[PDB]
């Protein structure tokens, strides 16, 4: 995987999130969905690589675009593709926390090719924490009561965050109730993920069950950043363990480790869209010195060098003229 | 008032923000409440000012301390106290955006004395932008269209923030209608407004019916920063008519100018407790240079001199002891 | 001292360093040193204290100042870098520390040998102005859990400090070179991401105990001798107390107690930024200052950026008192 | 150009400047020279390119490495490279400030070539500066009452910069009887000159004489930001007469605008080495979420977009090993 390849990334990223920014706060998640989709396949075309898709929008039978499969760049390496043009579709369209735009890339095989389903997940930061600081089948309180022990601090100084959802409510119950802070989310459980490995988030640990697809670009991201997180996949029908063994996957019980999610040289690379726990989100900016801009945050990390980048883009705009000149 | 009010304000709302901060993500809205009415109570009885609330936690019916008439301070100029010991009780008690601790002076009678009542309210930002530029008996459209024209953008450009309620339904489908982004936030209208004359934000409007004394906060700011805001004080039933009789006010329907809500030489301080669209929230942080600290991000500005100060706090803290020995 | 004479500090510096900009680069030290000291000055004689003067200058050793209240010991510079500034050169602040009557050593207008790291918990004897450049270096190492060649250490650049600049170098450590102010460079030890991790240098007795004052509030240790050539200096050392000539100060000797520090940035600096034009359509024009303020019993640090209104239009000098 | 050109350049300079950085502050110019060229050198045959090197370390008779005609890169579009590894060599050196590590790319022909001779040089920033607003046959007071027209401000408030030389006393007087203020750099013009359309630098104009090359390499940058300079070209003897006929030149007193240095669609980057007044240098960072790691800032831009970014790099690093690790 070329070294040129990590850099480029973040291209796709800051146009599939400009695109995104167009549509916030128009109330139409399908219209902010699919200005991503477009904008991130079309600059994903550009990139140098020989890429396969296999974490996108769907199956082709339900996604004309970035379907599981799909075949993209304009030639290079051969890498494994997992993308979701945009995290938080509901949130965009709403002006949420907690938007983002986020690409990742392995060598063949490096991702867990996770299906549409749920998956618990619980996600621990720190470049020195140990394998098996937090499992999901230890309880609230044994994970927290290891984790307070190892950052050097009592547990009521710990932030735990989760999304607002009745499916947490015993996760929120236990934690406070051996003393933790806990915060809720509305939605966007990979930037609550990755935050617990940012600096400054206020996050330390992040304890739910969201989309798998969301984990592993979540693991893909604490894999550069260190921390260490467990996830298993949750199969309510049929239909569900259909998808799965569509992907090869076929030990439904199996918990995953981060190596697991995300093995090898790993890129992965995100745009804010709105202003979350992980980043900053678009903004229109004046100045007479440069004119008006669009600034743009961003973030690429490689798992093998553990370099990581953060970015500030200031893209040219006329904001006389529509937003929707975002768009691809 | 003397120059040395203004500084020793930050103090006090650091010190509630602390005590607020511990009670973060703890569930529980009248422990956080409490916190900062406790830590705020003490830290005003040490500032050096012959004070009475005219905005507070409520009458002295039902709040024994920070009560509307009551007198605080250690003594010394006589100014009139707008309070909100913690801006997002619900909002800290969950870890959701935009909890704050806020305090505001002026001189005798510089503040509406309102009553704790639902207003409307509309707001800008811009040092030049003029009084009548926002009038809540316009339409939204008009009002956004008057704004568009001043900022130099397109309508499509602004972001316009509003509370997510079913009674901003109309104003949140109307601004749609015309081409603004609408975006929504869960709670905390202070920072909403202010946002709007606050740098890097990326909000340009506020349009929402919320708190009385939180309008007047906020227009406090507002006088500070550069803007303006239309209110206007709305009425459920027959007692909250009462409550105004008593404070003077009997045309129901006046809109209120940001000069009638805060008139004279006003200070504005603030202190975050989440992170917000105007503050970013308390944090722990850690250095081997320094040891352990939590850091608190204030605020605080003055009408005359127009002078904004930007403050960052760091206090020692060993967070292997409890958490709520940050309250007072 | 009460909590109150702590942020009125910082008005006194950002008000002394707008003053100071005005004059920046204009090539005049005595306007700038004068423009400096009326606004601090005046700033002062509206804080809450009764105050007098032990280290300053007109604001003269002796001097009362304040407008009445608790009794403290002021150590002041209203313009570390007068030179500095009248050139535009990095590291130029306005200075103020506060003490309880006696917490500072009251310092001759001599130079003063000086050793600093930063750290809260760098222990006594970690520097020391009779050990070798090596050695000091070698334990600060060890401190800071770091090779040799990883530190950065900080000297004037001046003949005098030539030998410690070679022994620096030649057990291998990164020594850099700073034209002027010293108390920027000493508190630099103790400021996060100033990329200095050890002053050494000889330098004015009087910001030695400024930048001592700093760290005492920020954590670490420093070391420090009055140096007398003249015998003027000497009998100035003796009418302040002082006949212990060779003493060596620890940290604690040049400021104890309750301290209370406060700079704001002239120009751009090791410690500080300095101040700046800003234009915004939101906001309109102002200078920005930026200040630190500091206290030792309690080691809040408070990190200001002030937004001064102001029409650019007219001139600069009505940033003067 | 392949857009991914761009954000590769900013590798090589980051390459650059930690191995400079190891060499800081260690009295031997000679050596950090060597350590950037090395570094330089390995970085950019890594960048998929077919580059000439216009400006570079020397004539291939003084320097073995990044010579003028040098071939590098490991295959691609062709461009002319306009290479300084590192800015300030006796800066670095004695660490003072403003060292820089620069690559600037252009389609070929878009480099003025020039010779290692001194240059009189005047800059101004902003995007809407017009041609003619500086030139170097109007007096210092002239250009500098368009400037403050230009800005809007009263001549007291420009900052003039320029190094600290004799022959440069004539343009500090002037400037200072006009009534600007003039702040002195002990080196470095190239950030010298890009100060002056870097947000926040605090330098409004840059006027002096310096190194021809490093005048063309401001001129690419300035055209990424937005600005205007004008340079001219000075000969004190016969062998720097033929410094310049040896590459085409023979108009020696040719007054050069910044088209005539640079031009068509031109790529820069740089990255700090030590504090200056466009970039901040490389620092050792500690933390506990991480491990420690060099964090390098970096700056990247294109003329023909006008996109800038701006990169913070965390470098991961074990500083108890020697920090010559970091060469190449
Ligand atoms: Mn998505
Ligand atoms: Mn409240
Ligand atoms: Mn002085
Ligand atoms: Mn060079």
């Amino acid at each position: 995987m070329n070294r040129k390849v990590a850099l480029e990334a973040v291209r796709v990223t800051e146009l599939a999130a400009l695109a995104s920014w167009s549509q916030m706060g128009r109330g139409d998640k399908i219209a902010a969905d699919q200005a991503a989709v477009d904008a991130m396949r079309k600059a994903l075309n550009e990139v140098d690589i020989d890429g396969t898709v296999v974490i996108g929008e769907g199956e082709l039978d339900e996604a004309p675009m970035l379907y599981i499969g799909e075949k993209v760049g304009a030639g290079g390496c051969e890498v494994d593709i997992a993308l979701d043009p945009l995290e938080g579709t509901t949130i965009t369209s709403k002006g949420g926390a907690n938007a983002l735009t986020v690409l990742a890339m392995a060598d063949k095989g490096g991702f867990l090719n996770a299906p549409d389903v749920y998956m618990q997940k619980i996600a621990v930061g720190g470049i020195n924490a140990p394998k098996g600081i937090v499992d999901l089948d230890d309880s609230v309180t044994n994970n927290l009561k290891r984790i307070a022990e190892f950052k050097g601090v009592h547990m009521s100084a710990l932030v735990v965050c989760t999304m607002d959802r009745p499916r947490h409510e015993h996760i929120i119950k236990e934690a406070r109730e051996c003393g933790a802070r806990v915060i809720l989310i509305n939605d966007g459980d990979v930037s609550g993920v990755i935050a617990t490995a940012t600096e400054n988030s206020g996050i330390d640990v992040y304890i739910g069950t969201g989309g798998a697809p969301e984990g592993v670009l979540a693991a893909a991201a604490l894999k550069c950043l260190g921390g260490q997180m467990q996830a298993r996949l949750i199969f309510n029908d049929e239909e569900e363990i259909k998808r799965a063994h569509r992907l090869g996957i076929t030990d439904l019980n199996k918990k995953y480790d981060i190596d697991d999610l995300a093995s090898g040289d790993i890129v992965f690379a995100a745009t804010g869209v709105t202003d979350g726990n992980m980043l900053q989100g678009v903004k229109r900016v004046n100045s007479t010195r440069r004119g008006s801009y669009a600034v743009t945050h961003s973030v690429v990390m490689r798992s093998t060098t553990k370099t990581v980048r953060h970015i500030t883009a200031e893209h040219s705009f006329d904001f006389k003229e529509g937003i929707e000149k975002f768009m691809s």
